[PDB]
């Protein structure tokens, strides 16, 4: 009766957590990947958005479970646990609201210092659209990211479809 079966097998799951600041965008970019639409009245959720569906890879199906955490909120239970498991990070930066950027480099230390060194984070810029009036260098700010090994930083537009599906691909491509 003692076989062995392998458990090697297809199925699989990427959960990447995506955090930010409140009203930065931040749960409207993660719609435009969810369902790939937009809500222009999508207030920055105070709970938790997380919406899982599975995608098929060449060949490959894997779901994807992208967690949209509260906006700005650093006293809820969703703090310690959000990263129980993360393969990536994403967090929204606006590259004309400074704060957001300050905010960003603040996630950024306190997650990497409690879960893993090798945990890929996404800096995604807010509205492209801030070419002539962007406060902050976004060359600046992926500077900030290549010197920690952030392999990804882009930016992102809520009615430019924010080339999420891009940012993913790439992310999957190499993973």
């Amino acid at each position: 009766m003692n076989t062995h079966p392998p458990q090697l097998m297809e199925a699989t799951s990427a959960k990447i957590v995506m955090l930010g600041e409140s009203g930065a965008g931040k749960s409207s970019i993660a719609l435009r990947f969810t369902r790939n639409e937009f809500l222009a009245n999508q207030e920055t959720t105070i709970g938790a958005a997380f919406l899982s569906k599975t995608v098929m890879i060449d060949g490959r199906a894997l779901k994807y479970e992208i967690w949209d955490t509260a906006g700005l909120e650093r006293f809820r239970s969703l703090a310690p646990i959000y990263y129980r498991g993360a393969s990536g990070a994403l967090v929204v930066y606006d590259i004309t609201n400074s704060e957001s950027l300050k905010k960003a480099q603040t996630w950024i230390k306190e997650l990497r210092a409690n879960a893993d060194p090798s945990l890929i984070i996404v800096l995604v810029g807010n509205k492209k659209d801030l070419g002539s009036l962007r406060q902050v260098s976004f060359e600046d700010g992926q500077r900030l990211a290549a010197e920690e090994q952030l392999a990804a930083f882009y930016e992102a537009s809520a009615k430019d479809n924010n080339n999420v599906e891009q940012v993913f691909l790439d992310l999957a491509a190499k993973l």
